[PDB]
């Protein structure tokens, strides 16, 4: 793929994370605490599970970034809506304002509804997500594999302004500790 020349600088916004959650000074890498990490709780934190979002909103545009998950058991990566549901139990799934892939139990997987198993022979430390808003598209690199494609989703409803969307996943085994980065571009 030639979609790097469309990279945008992305940062985390502390104010969207589950409480659990320790976002560097810097806003580029994000992992699981042991513990509550001592903030307020307020109506834009995911309560359910261990995911924060951009701060950068997307409304048009072609744009494309990378993210390290070396060493990590399980996680999602993609793009939200900006008005996604926080609180409580919910699918992540067109119809709910996600466009991701997981990884879980040694599978990777796209968040359609159903889910979709993804078929990627070189597991990947870096990932890189391309959004075409125009087009409606979604794209997910395998950048570990000489950028190898991963999955597209296509004719997106985005039918608002869209954020980086990341979870780092729990840590019950004690092997998910490590974090996301937002790689250099
Ligand atoms: C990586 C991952 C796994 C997961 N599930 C929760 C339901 N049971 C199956 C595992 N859910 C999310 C959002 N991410």
């Amino acid at each position: 793929h030639h979609h790097h020349h469309h990279m945008v600088h992305i940062t985390l916004d502390r104010n969207t994370a589950n409480s659990w959650l320790i976002i560097s000074k810097d806003r580029r890498q994000v992992r699981m605490g042991d513990t509550h990490q001592n903030v307020s709780d307020n109506k834009e934190r995911f309560s359910n599970y261990p995911m924060v979002l951009g701060a950068q909103r997307f409304s048009s545009g072609k744009m494309y970034w990378e993210v390290d998950v070396t060493q990590k058991e399980a996680w999602d990566l993609g793009v939200c809506r900006d008005s996604v549901q926080r609180k409580g139990q919910f699918s992540l799934s067109p119809e709910n304002g996600f466009w991701t892939i997981w990884l879980w139990q040694d599978s990777y997987e796209a968040g359609t509804s159903p889910q979709t198993t993804l078929h990627i022979q070189v597991p990947p430390c870096q990932i890189g997500i391309f959004v075409d808003y125009e087009a409606g598209v979604v794209s997910f690199y395998n950048i570990t594999d000489h950028g190898s494609l991963i999955y597209t989703f296509s004719e997106c409803v985005f039918a608002g302004p869209l954020r980086p969307f990341f979870n780092v996943g729990f840590n019950y085994s004690g092997g998910n500790a490590a974090p996301l980065k937002l790689c250099p571009l």
